[PDB]
């Protein structure tokens, strides 16, 4: 394991500190023990420890400016020494002094001429979940994350480049977005901005991440509202103040779907960050998408819904009327219990009333490949993998067609439950019953699978037990379960109280039926009542707000995909462009509000 | 009764105080009445009261230093006098002065040369639930429990032994753990430690209780978090401080399963203390068992689960296919209503397809005695008394086998509902549906038995009433209940709405059926609705946290038993031992955290 390797190496490091009297005197800050170990007896001052550290590195882990200065006066070359381990590859003595905010040592290390651009590419300095913090690689990134504004400027004064990026291409601004202390990071964020070039171009706030993210755009996908609101002040214009009213004009550039995929809107939808959903409730974004859905969002959705409901109600019209035959097969040849009148007609005759059937089938088959075409190239959708697999079923039904298989029904019967139950996805948005469907959507594809095993397991015993009892009995009277699958099915219906239970009084029931079914009834009811109380965890207030906050996000989810895949002839661009206006050729939204 | 004996003796004591003018003057602190009762008229100064108390004992129950000093100047032998009753056997006048924190009297009693090692073995000083407090037996234990630090040192200054134990072998540290004022007891706990011998061995914090508990270990089983966190500071090492990070190295000695049963982990599981469950959420213990379950805990659990599900699905495979016969018995000899084709085959023939059946039966019979073997030698388990009794049933089925009883089915049919429903115990841990199973586990074995009587009682009337009505009627048409057990069963199903009710319209029903069943339906529904509202007591927030805190404890419950009964070849010891490291040969866990 990797988690224990750093546990062992930390214990292994403390051994070498205790064994080496130099590293011990540099940990314990034993000043008089350093002179007797360097001036009188010439000990190895370049003594590398278990982590590739030096005596000065240990003199810095524990703030010991006295031991650090003795090690820097008798060996000034220790200042340039980086750690040479796998976990701490590249960390210098300045990194340790900046993290500990030892301003006296950082200023005394910078007087010794320490490197202000030493990358710390150790495996413990990575942006991984197993690492508690992530400050970056440069000594300037460390000063900015610890909030030590004195060291931030003290490092800039010695030639610190704010443009510097780490192995992930993150500037000193991208890292500040990924910090807990957000209220203090905005102050530090402005401190780093005051050292920019000053010109309007090649600014630091525009350097893109290696995954295509500016510091403004990274704050949106990550869900940093304190940095989102702070970075929004730099890109919004206040038109006028008229008493309480103040019509502010937001920039709207990286916020709208201007680029093919660099847009911030396209990032909030497709991200795994649960917290990023709260960005769209900010005032530059909420009234934007509010205007995107009321008009040109909801109508085109319903058209796609009315077409779909019309398409499915015509596809089902082709099912209720299918070929027919009074069973060309001879008699009940297999078993006497056979109720079959096989409906197989291979000939394309019956020309009167069958010509209309080909129209619906052609519509159903071109309307299905169209669904494949638009989907040839989960947050708020699930239901529409079902439509894609449905059109696969009508194609398999088409393969089952013109071959006249016995199972012409099975993919067809599959097809229309999916197609109608898919209409339920249109209830999203529309009205309040959308939040009801997504509670279902969360429950169907979420805990139904994991909960059914528990029921299947409890059903397993009682269902199989019943089969043992009635295997003796003649199934003519009370043949509720005569086969093993029939034993599990009749008990499955009995677990949901959709069957009256084995109730035969003309005969006498076996001894173990009344004992098992009494236990089964009581167990099956206690399973359902504790299940309802288990649903009360999603009942207090936040969950009613959580099912509503992700529904309104599920609507914005469906809204932006339409715009990307609908033609731009319809659906004009949001805002009023900055050309033919005293603006900078941007698009910009007018938003007026009132205060108290 | 014993509770009234101390009520009578307290009233009996006040009688002797009022009757005896000395004890009255020592209660009322009547100074001038003591001189006229001792110096002028020689009264019995050794006058024993109803509780074996002296005049000085009464002069101390009510802080009366004036009356105490007159009784100690005219009779200094009263200082050594203990109480000679059954309730207060051994209590001296110093105990009363220490409890009342009369520092002036304790210092004046210690000047008189009072005993600082007088055991108070009275029945009221016992650690029993009927006694409100429990401070111990020694006068030093009393000073430490009342927090009077002045008297604690004032008693030590006169030769008080901190090592002293009471009749339960509890030191002055073990008693401080069992106190309400925890925030003030830690200060007193350190005060008692500063008087130790100073050497690292034979310390007071290591003296074991008479039930094998050190003061550190007693705080865990009792659930004293304030003393657990306080006693943990003495056994955790801080490796380094790197800005926000601080990797502390906990001792991990009495916390891990080092001993056969002296471990603290093995005590939190098997204890009745409901509050001790919160110890495992403390930082030296929570991340410990978190690493014990994710690896080497959960996989071995599922292997035991996959084997069990495979073992049971093979045992049930032996049931669905059993011996067969088209009923060697003649006809429906007893009653015409008989649907029997008895399946009894005594011969071990049918060699083709029966040889495989013996393999499953042999597996099912060796897999059952194996279950007995591992269990030949309740918190978080219940479900697995069921597995033990199941393997008893397959043995009784084996006894029923090779004897060819009519009831070859009954223990077999019993066996497989238990065996499958036992799989539900594997849902513990695994995922979130574990908390659902334990809510069932609490409900099945908790209130189901006590609630059923109420239903059986309400069923009793309506079920028996129905039998009276339909005893007249010919049971051929609407014979829902023709027998007395059949009367209770059809009504039992009717109480859970698993039967359509006596619905026959070709005939005319008796007068009292429609009147009773209408009352039965309304009563049966009001029974179920008030039952669902009765489940809302376990719905507000703490219960959802309580069903979750004991589930996560139910997982740790199952985890430690595996380690004790699984071979040590697999499952390495937690931590990294202190040999080949600058440590004290302990094992120790590295735990790094971040602050704000
Ligand atoms: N492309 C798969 C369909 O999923 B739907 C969807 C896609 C992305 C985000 C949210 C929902 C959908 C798309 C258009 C109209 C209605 C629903
Ligand atoms: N020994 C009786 C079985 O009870 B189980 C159990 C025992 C102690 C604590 C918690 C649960 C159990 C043991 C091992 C695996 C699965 C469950
Ligand atoms: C062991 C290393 N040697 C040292 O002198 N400091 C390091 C320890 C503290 C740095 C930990 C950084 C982290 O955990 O992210
Ligand atoms: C009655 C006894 N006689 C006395 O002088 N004090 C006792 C009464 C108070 C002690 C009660 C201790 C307890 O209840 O635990
Ligand atoms: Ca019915």
């Amino acid at each position: 394991s990797w988690a224990q390797s750093r546990d062992e190496q930390n214990l292994l490091q403390q051994k070498r500190i205790w064994e080496s009297p130099l590293l011990l005197a540099a940990k314990e800050n034993n000043v008089q023990a350093l002179y007797k170990l360097l001036k009188f007896e010439g000990c190895e001052v370049h003594q590398k420890g278990a982590m590739g550290e030096t005596a000065l590195h240990i003199a810095a882990l524990y703030d010991n400016n006295e031991a650090a200065q003795v090690l820097m006066e008798a060996a000034p070359e220790l200042v340039f020494e980086p750690m040479t381990s796998e976990l701490y590859e590249g960390q210098t003595a300045l990194h340790i002094a900046v993290i500990n905010q030892n301003v006296n040592l950082v200023r005394a290390l910078l007087a010794r001429g320490a490197s202000v651009s030493a990358r710390a590419t150790g495996s413990v300095f990575h942006y991984r979940p197993h690492n508690l913090i992530y400050y970056g690689e440069h000594p300037l990134s460390f000063a900015a994350c610890v909030g030590s504004e004195e060291i931030v400027r003290l490092l800039i004064e010695h030639g610190a480049d704010i443009r510097a990026q780490d192995s992930l291409g993150n500037t000193v601004l991208h890292i500040l977005i990924l910090q807990p202390n957000k209220t203090f990071a905005c102050q530090m964020y402005n401190l780093l901005l005051s050292y920019d070039g000053g010109d309007h171009l090649k600014s630091l706030e525009l350097v893109p991440n290696n995954q295509g993210l500016t510091p403004f755009k990274l704050a949106g996908v990550e869900g940093n509202i304190v940095m989102f609101q702070h970075l929004m002040q730099k890109r919004k214009h206040i038109q006028w103040t008229y008493g309480p009213l103040t019509s502010t004009l937001y920039d709207l550039t990286e916020i709208d779907s201007s680029g093919d995929d660099q847009s911030l809107l396209e990032l909030i939808v497709t991200t795994k960050k649960r917290e990023a959903r709260q960005i769209l409730d900010q005032t530059p974004v909420k009234e934007l998408v509010s205007l995107k859905w009321k008009r040109y969002g909801r109508p085109y959705f319903c058209v796609l819904g009315a077409i779909y409901v019309l398409y499915i109600i015509c596809f089902t019209m082709c099912c209720v009327y299918r070929p027919l035959k009074p069973r060309i097969t001879n008699r009940t040849n297999p078993r006497d219990n056979t109720l079959l009148q096989q409906k197989l007609l291979q000939e394309a005759y019956v020309t009167p009333k069958d010509d209309l059937r080909l129209v619906g089938e052609l519509v159903s088959i071109v309307g299905a490949v169209i669904i494949l075409l638009v989907e040839i190239p989960i947050l708020g959708g699930p239901f529409h993998v079902i439509i894609v697999t449905y059109a696969f079923m009508v194609l398999v039904t088409m393969v089952m067609r013109l071959t006249n298989s016995d199972g012409e029904v099975v993919p067809m019967s599959f097809a229309l439950v999916l197609g109608w139950c898919n209409v339920m996805a249109f209830a999203r948005g529309f009205q309040m019953l959308g939040p009801f469907t997504i509670m279902i959507q969360k429950m169907i594809f979420g805990d139904l699978m994991r909960f059914c095993w528990l029921m299947a397991v409890v059903i397993l015993g009682f269902a199989s037990a019943f089969y043992i009892i009635f295997q003796t009995e003649d199934p003519d009277e009370l043949g509720h379960f005569y086969d093993y699958p029939m034993a599990l099915f009749s008990t499955f219906e009995l677990f949901l109280t959709i069957i009256d239970g084995p109730a035969n009084y003309d005969v006498d029931l076996p001894f173990m039926y009344s004992i098992t079914y009494a236990a089964f009834a009581i167990i099956a009811t206690l399973l359902m009542l504790n299940l309802l109380i288990a649903m009360m965890g999603d009942t207090h207030w936040r969950v009613a707000h959580e099912r509503d906050e992700l529904w309104r996000a599920q609507v914005v989810a469906t809204t932006v995909m339409l715009e990307r895949k609908l033609p731009r002839c319809l659906w004009p661009r949001s805002g009023i462009c900055g050309r033919e206006y005293g603006l900078g050729d941007r698009w910009f939204l007018r938003v007026e509000d009132r205060q108290d």
